């Protein structure tokens, strides 16, 4: 299964120290992500492994030449516009990968300069590079050639002019050799950076994202058998079966199925769950191909020599071909900023079915605790914004494939534009990101609410049963009062419980009258149905308060979604939404954001899934 | 003309001091970013034009209430995500607008809450305000409002939190009467705020890019008849005729013209131009009318009630409608950033005419100034760039009202995406300004490099010239050579110009074998030919050389591009590219990208025009 | 007004007789479109002033068959229609009346002839970056080229030629290249598409009232303040056509008095309160391209331009269709939007939560289960609305460096032309079913009516019969108005369903209040009675509705004949043959909207519209 595939990216993004560069050990996009946003994680160049053939090479060139040039190639690319950057993080993966390509022994750069590169990375050291400009990456590349041989107007960061970061870290700028120029901006280094990391994210968030169908199954009363696995067996896209057993999984023995079922049992209500949920695996079946085989794609690149002329020494000859045109990458990026698109209307529509009560199975609209609606608009804002994010989504999965000019004197008549793909599919996953942090707010907000929807109807049948009794009334117009206790949507009446116009009064007057028919001593009977609802406006709001304010002061414990109702609620220390929490929406839905950017939203989800 | 339009806007940009807010006097896009980017600019409402209306209509909400919900209507709205947010620019220029909208009396908004915004206004006090969340703008006004009535979660920029914010312009937080919550949010400011803005720059670099299509005809030896009138009024979209007309006047009596008609004189070489530049005024036609129109859109909206509900306090009702609508100016949005789109691919296709020698009518390729060009690149580096420019840009430029969800549980199933539609626009006018400054700085080197090709070509004849005289050569031959010294393009030989392989000898060989010929004392007019081919390889290179060097150490004089010229070689102190220059192509785009973005490219820009 | 100005192009399309062609008088896209449609409409070159600067710019210019061989280089794949090459064959003709093209005469005449006697080169669909390879068709036809196709109402084009009384020109200086360096097929189909535009621009409009009166909106959203404070030019004048058409409304008042029962949302949904600020930014795209368009169309469009009065050829680009191309690309994202809000405007009708009182799908029944009324339609509505959305991205925004890099800007913009003529094919599909719907719900709510009226005499007669109290017959009485005659139709007396839900309520309300073992008797006695008569009553009602096709005294009240859209309605019942959607029935929903499509499609749409319009001003 592809989930046991991305706990692995998990484990291994959290697990590695080292970042082995030999030309032999595949590098991962959890290994490029890892050196990205952990500094801690050194870079490794082993010598022993691949040392000896870039001195072949290296030797092979010089060979050649003896049978400038390099920097007035690096001086004509230095052509970058500060608007704004590619940020540290791209860069460094950059560097990463440059000198990755630079282990297969068929680029003709000196094993120092390699040295270099591992010394830069290590220590932190990076120019300030242009966003835009590659049709994919010559003029990004320049800035880290420029780097290494000192240009002035090249800016580094470290934790300065490229001559004084040289300095501090005890290199000097370097001579470029034959071939040397060329080799350093002849990749797709900032493409497949930018690529790498986007990968990354867009495994874990597409595993969040079927994780947490599961719990807006549980929350919305979803019927589970939508992913039994015959269903799937017999229409067998990898990523609906696989999706599916992971849905199957998770909510087997729930504690909110059983409520769901007990639900559907009074007053047989829809038969079927709507798209959002029913359909949700043989929607994720393509979205988990993609980013899986666009995973295999980047992977490819970052493990490539892509460079031009390759230097087959064995064989005495420089082979003329094309490997520094990103089209691999480049495509695949536009295909997985679609799937993130689907990723995002999947998201949207569930949480616009959440948000509504005709759709949501007892919830209330906007999913408002009140009691009071007229200062509780609950989640609305949070609804809004939904919808302005998977708007600017769907725009942003238009390719950028389908946009290349015949460029640099017509010699590059086909080009790639990996780097500008690579950036939207990156935008595009900030803004999925945004989806799935309100997304979680929302379900832990449902997750209260069907909790406090128990106890309350709890205390509406208490309160009938005790009064019933008081009052002196009949069996049979007990029984008919509890049913109705039981059977109305108590969101529907929370407001004023003992309005005569909401649902429970309703229901309750419909009994009184149809129990006067059944018994029909006709006048004391009257009486105590009379006093019954004097009692019950006496004491059944109080009560409910009570109950109410209490809970603000079990189901969930029973469910495979515990870690994450946990860490919203105690270790990111919020509560439920009410005119009663100071607290906006921002600042509990930027906590969620914050761990989703971060990647500590990695632990509840784990924790979630031990086991599976 | 559109244009006296644009430069209306120009001065009107650069001379206000005091923006007028009183509920008559039109607000224009030039007043808006004037504001935003200008901080001496201040705002002036007028109490005597529209205070008594304000009054009027806040009494009669007051009237209807007689006869705390608008806190919780913000609390609910103070939804959004910090990712990166709407820049203080935007902002503010929000905070304009809003203010201007509740001049005209149909909000039922304080008096009092309106001098607080232009108090914090004058005061550069601004809430901090997340990118996403409007489908157009609650959310964004959310932080507005919030600021207003002292939220603690809001942060605030002074040039802390929005209570502290407050105290230090002597305010103290608003309590909120009925329908004020409402009114601060129920509006289209920030769509409108960042449109205006937009267009604006879209309105300058128009014109801008006009302009400079007559720069170009002169660089690239165009023929100036694609201008005449006669062709537009024959076909006479209004765009066409105001552009041509702008491209005659800038072309009459151009010094380059001269030598273009010089130029195609000798070998009658194309007869007619290529559409970069012979199809510019038929391409911008659309462009400029999109331009305008969208401009009187925004403005429009700028100068509006856009509000809910509109408070008809004259006839003691209130009129329920959506001028909380952003369509108008999300659909202008779409069509601007098309236009925009035509405008970058316009400057892609001159900038890749210009940079190919095949096309540039006797420039070198890569506008490569040599004469060793394999230490001398040129502009590759930029003409890489303008395709990775271009290629975005035409991405950019799908539209995001095709977007539309059905949001807010279905109460908004039509919604304008306004702001988000104006963020691309801008975006892409971030792209199409990066392209307007290298298309400039590429046009200064072709103007040096067409004076220099000038020079180069006086020398090589009077060198010739005196050279057949020494050696004795018969008038005809004089003359033959001489014929050759003018026809051939300098840039194909000045590299070497004594290599026999190149077109220069090649030209002088023929002439001297035809001379043979038509002369058939014949061996001592052999030796005199050798002679000169040898006293030709002692003195050419070195006076062109000399020529050349001096150079570096008239007719742009003559060229209403002068102020052009001027302001990028003096005033941003640049010079012709070359390997003998340390600056990189970044260092010199840059400073030219920097007056644009600032404004200060306006200067060159009236300069040029003034007395159309 | 714009709303005049397309009633002008209306009656210009239905009405011209003669395209007059002579250089001075434009020609517009309702005369191109009428000439395309019309084949009674003929053209007329008129020889005076016109024949004579022709000539001059003919003699001052006084190989060609190469040029022409060259672009004969389209594939049949698919085929330009022969509508939009005739109107090609018009916009080239009309290029040449400006004398700077230095065309003979004659050839003139020749194309004029063409036209009038419905002769045409059939036209490969592609290979044009705006129009060499579809105008060289044209120029093959008038040249003799046996390769070249030609209908009239299929032989090979010196046949053809012959058949009206032609021969083979041989081309003379300049005429190979003003034969085929114009705009004329794009902008044909631009014109074709603009004055369609501009129809289902106002029919949408005018349907958005329709809308109101059927969902029961707040005509208050079309009030003059409102526009007058955000002057849109658009925005004011949708609204003012919407306030004139709800005025009087025999409807809003039906509307007036059910938010006076239980006072239910306080506005209207956005599909129709927001509905003027929506059309605002269509209704001025659509008006400015329709200039943009016509501006092309009066244009010599061709190169060199002979200035002979100064003996000079001019070279200059006026073959690029740019103009064209860029508008073709916003009417498109334009009729996006105008379906975006059918759309929306569908989907609340359809579902009983959003549509105040109509049952769900617009379903008739009474039996449900065998009755889903017009769902297939409401999922064709999102159907077409998402390929829709889909078309309107740009075509201008793929522009390739083209003809050996000579064409590095081409404008596309017979490519994107047709792009927007695929678009408001969808529209009309989509604004068939929309007013389809909304036939249906002016049946269902006039069916509304007289079923509410049946459930409140039954209430009322057996309450007397019974012997009830006043209070008790009051509180019975508001109940059969308040309900929602839909919630309870498929079963009245079905104890569980809101009509006894409510009366039951009422019941125990009464018995309460007068406080006994008598009015129970009678109270037992009236809801015994209610199973014996109600049903068979509201039955009756609907099925005399139904069995109707002249109005009887028996009739239930039509409201519609009262209303502004009657003329629709009208038409679509009467005219086009249509009833009531239900299981009874027979005609599939295909049957019915496949007939509004048909006249939407052929203008017999119009009629009805410019009834319903009569006395705008």
């Amino acid at each position: 299964s592809h989930v046991k595939d991305i706990l692995g990216l998990i484990n291994a993004f959290n697990e590695v120290k080292k970042i082995t560069v030999d030309g032999t050990t595949p590098i991962t996009v959890a290994h490029v992500a890892a050196l990205a946003r952990r500094h801690d994680v050194k870079v490794a160049l082993e010598a022993e492994q691949c040392r000896a053939r870039v001195e072949t090479c290296s030797s092979w060139v010089q060979r050649k030449a003896e049978d400038e040039l390099q920097e007035s190639l690096i001086r004509c690319l230095l052509a970058g516009v500060f608007t704004d950057e590619l940020p540290a993080t791209a860069t460094r993966s950059a560097m990463l990968l440059r000198l990755n390509s630079f282990t297969y022994g068929c680029s003709g750069i000196r094993w120092e300069v390699m040295e270099a590169l591992e010394k830069l990375l290590n220590s932190n050291v990076s120019p300030k590079v242009p966003l835009r400009g590659s049709v994919s990456d010559l003029i990004p590349l320049a800035y880290i050639a420029g780097l290494l041989i000192g240009k002035p107007s090249v800016i580094a960061r470290i934790g300065v002019p490229a001559p004084e970061a040289l300095s501090r870290v005890g290199l000097r700028p370097f001579k470029l050799q034959a071939k040397e120029g060329l080799a350093l901006v002849n990749g797709t280094s900032f493409a497949t950076a930018v690529a790498s990391t986007v990968m990354y994210d867009a495994n874990v968030l597409l595993l969040l994202v079927e994780t947490l169908c599961g719990m807006f199954c549980e929350v919305i009363f979803g019927r589970e058998e939508f992913a039994h696995p015959l269903i799937h067996k017999v229409k067998p896209h990898p990523g609906q079966i696989e999706s599916a057993e992971l849905l199957e999984w998770l909510l087997r023995s729930s504690p909110f199925q059983e409520l769901s079922r007990e639900y559907y049992s009074i007053d047989k209500k829809p038969k079927q769950d709507r798209y959002a949920l029913r359909s949700s695996p043989q929607w994720l079946a393509p979205l988990v191909q993609t980013i899986r085989d666009a995973t295999t794609t980047v992977e490819t690149e970052v493990n490539s020599a892509n460079d031009n002329p390759i230097i087959d020494h064995a064989n005495d000859r420089a082979l003329h071909g094309a490997n520094f045109q990103g089209s691999a990458v480049g495509f695949y990026m536009d295909y997985v900023r679609i799937a993130v698109a689907g990723l995002g209307k999947l998201l949207f529509a569930q949480f616009t079915e959440l948000m509504i009560e005709y759709y949501s199975n007892g919830l209330p609209g906007n999913l408002s605790l009140g009691p009071d609606l007229s200062v509780d608009y609950g989640l609305k804002g949070l609804d809004i914004a939904m919808a302005a994010y998977s708007s600017e989504l769907q725009y942003l999965a238009n390719p950028v494939t389908t946009h290349v000019h015949s460029a640099e004197q017509h010699n590059q008549d086909i080009n790639s534009l990996a780097l500008i793909s690579a950036r939207k599919t990156e935008e595009a996953l900030d803004i999925l990101k945004l989806m799935i942090a309100s997304h979680l707010t929302a379900m832990c907000q449902a997750v209260d609410l069907r909790q406090l929807e128990e106890a309350l109807v709890k205390v509406v049948e208490n309160v009938v049963s005790t009064l019933a009794d008081e009052c002196g009334l009949p069996n049979d117009t007990k029984a008919r009062l509890l049913y109705v206790a039981k059977a109305v949507p108590v969101y529907t009446y929370l407001e004023s419980p003992c309005d005569p116009t909401l649902p429970l009064l309703l229901g309750l007057k419909q009994s009184c009258f149809d129990t006067i028919l059944a018994l029909h001593e006709t006048d004391t009977l009257v009486d105590r149905l009379a006093e019954f609802e004097k009692r019950l406006s006496d004491r059944l709001e109080n009560e409910m308060t009570a109950v109410r304010v209490l809970y603000e002061k079990v189901r969930i414990q029973g469910s495979k979604f515990l870690p994450f109702y946990r860490f919203v609620r105690e270790e990111l220390d919020t509560g439920v939404m009410s005119a009663r929490r100071e607290q906006t929406p921002q600042e509990d839905v930027q906590k969620v954001f914050d761990a989703i950017a971060d990647g500590r939203i990695t632990v509840p989800l784990l924790h979630c899934l031990q086991g599976f």
